[PDB]
């Protein structure tokens, strides 16, 4: 359901290797 738009994040967040959006090293890798 909540996975990255249907492929990306909002213009400022990072899509994790879980396919889910956020910030920090679980999401941006840094």
């Amino acid at each position: 359901v909540g996975e990255c738009v249907r492929g990306r994040c909002p213009s400022g967040m990072c899509c994790s290797q879980w396919g889910y959006c956020g910030k920090g090293p679980k999401y941006c890798g840094r």
